[PDB]
C-alpha cells in the first residue's frame, strides 16, 4: 500500500484543554500505527499564512488513517480540539 | 539532525504550464535530497476544505528544504507556478 499522510494545520484557542485532545487522542494514534513525522515544530512560511501547530502523520494505508480518525476514541477526542482550537485536518496518500 | 518538511497545498488553474514549474524546480529538488513522500496524491478532507493538490517533501534538515526554496532555480520555476497557481507553502521541522 502507499502510505497515508495525516496533516493537521492547528491554531490552539484554550492550550489546558488541548493537552486533554492529545493525551485521549494517543491510544488511537497508536492502534491505527502512527508513524509522527513533525508535530509543532519550528515552521518556515515560504509563501502564505501558516498556523501555528503543524502535525505531519505518517500511517501504513490511507485507510489506517481513516479508521484511525473514524475510531471511538478519536472522534471523541476531537470533539475536545474542536471547541478548544482551529485546525484543517486531511489525508493525502503517498506516492505508489 | 531532525529532517524539513517541505508542505504545499496548491489550487492549479493551468495544468500545462504547471508541468513546466515541476519539471523546472526537479533539478533544484534533486540538488537538495528532497525525498518525495506525496506528491498530489488523492486527499481525504476531514475538517476544513483542502487545495487538490498536496506536497509532502522530506529533506536531510530543514536548511536544505530553504536553501532549496531560495535556490536561483527554484525562484525561477516558482515564478511560473506564483503565475498559475494559488499555494500555500511551508517548512516544518520534523521530530526532535
Amino acid at each position: 500500500m502507499a502510505k497515508g499522510y495525516w496533516i493537521a494545520q492547528v491554531d490552539v484557542r484554550d492550550s489546558e484543554r488541548y493537552k486533554d485532545y492529545v493525551s485521549t487522542a494517543k491510544p488511537a494514534f497508536e492502534r491505527f500505527g502512527a508513524n509522527f513525522l513533525a508535530r509543532g515544530g519550528s515552521v518556515t512560511e515560504l509563501e502564505g499564512t501558516a498556523r501555528a501547530r503543524n502535525v505531519v502523520i505518517e500511517f501504513p494505508s490511507v485507510q489506517h488513517a481513516i479508521d484511525c480518525y473514524n475510531s471511538p476514541e478519536y472522534q471523541a477526542a476531537a470533539k475536545i480540539r474542536q471547541e478548544v482550537a482551529d485546525a484543517e485536518m486531511m489525508i493525502v496518500e503517498g506516492i505508489g
